[PDB]
């Protein structure tokens, strides 16, 4: 059914790579493509560090989190609650 939200930073959406790449080696467990963005245009799909650099500037501004795929759930809502923090 897909799953996006938009999560706003406290300063930390994981940007950092750890939890924000968990997604990626996490993904390997969970079936579903987590999609990365911030409402500023900037969009990183889960496994672009290249494009999770792109928010590091998030700092203040949201994410837009969108996951497709059997745990897209679980996925999205293991980075929420790390976007979240």
């Amino acid at each position: 059914m897909t799953v996006k939200q938009t999560v706003e930073i406290t300063n930390k959406l994981g940007m950092h790579a750890r939890p924000a790449m968990k997604l990626f080696e996490l993904m390997q467990g969970f079936d579903a493509e987590v999609l990365l963005r911030n409402d500023e245009g900037t969009e990183a799909e889960a496994n672009s560090v290249i494009a999770l650099l792109m928010l590091d500037s998030a700092k203040g501004r949201q994410i837009e989190v969108e996951a497709t795929g059997p745990q897209e759930e679980e996925a999205l809502a293991a980075v929420i609650a790390l976007f979240n923090s």
